[PDB]
This record gives C-alpha cells, sequence and structure tokens, in this order.
C-alpha cells in the first residue's frame, strides 16, 4: 500500500493553498475510492472508502458497508468518487492528507488556475 498504488511515495509536490502553490513531499500514498453507497434496507446513502466497503467496486453491484452504527450492511454502489490521500510533508514539517486535486506534482500551472477536472 505505501507503494505507488496512484502515484509515488517520496515523490516531491506542490498542493495548491487558496489558489497558490506549496510545496509539499508524499509520505504516504492511499489509495481509496470514496464509494457512494446505498443500503438496501434502510436505503440510506453513504459515501465511503473502499475499506470500509466489502465487495466489488462496481457501480450497481452488491457490497457490504460500514454503517455510521458499526454495523455491516449489504448495499449498492451508487457512485465511485476517485481519492487518495498522499499524506505530503510541507516545509513546516507538517504532514496533511491531501487528495490527488490538490497535488500538481511539479507545480506547472494547470492548476491554481487552471483544471477542468481532468
Amino acid at each position: 500500500a505505501d507503494e505507488p498504488a496512484y502515484l509515488t511515495v517520496g515523490t516531491d509536490v506542490s498542493a495548491k493553498y487558496r489558489g497558490a502553490f506549496c510545496e509539499a513531499k508524499i509520505k504516504t500514498v492511499k489509495r481509496l475510492v470514496k464509494v457512494k453507497v446505498l443500503l438496501k434496507q434502510d436505503n440510506t446513502t453513504q459515501l465511503v472508502q473502499d475499506d470500509q466497503v466489502k465487495g466489488p467496486l462496481r457501480v450497481g453491484a452488491i457490497v457490504e458497508t460500514r454503517t455510521s452504527d458499526g454495523s455491516f450492511q449489504e448495499a449498492i454502489i451508487s457512485k465511485l468518487t476517485d481519492a487518495s490521500w498522499y499524506t505530503v510533508v510541507f516545509d513546516d514539517g507538517d504532514e496533511r492528507t491531501l487528495r490527488r486535486t490538490s497535488l500538481c506534482l511539479k507545480g506547472e500551472r494547470h492548476f491554481a488556475e487552471s483544471e477542468t477536472l481532468d
């Protein structure tokens, strides 16, 4: 898991702050997906990661997910929202979990201003 699972660990990146760039260094890589599940019984929808969701990651698939009750109920995927936690260490020595969207990798200006979700 502490491997190039999406991107790579140890890599220096820039993270967006309020439309500006800050440098950071990838401490941990977490490849997770935010599965929008909807419980078949309680009809409640939630958006939780594939660690909470036991089963295939397919929209319209039947899985079991951890409800806020701590129980695992059989649910259906209604969406999978991409996610990744790059725990990046900023020059301050602080490391915070940033979703890939905040990571600019090198820092070329197609972030901060530009971003078409591509």
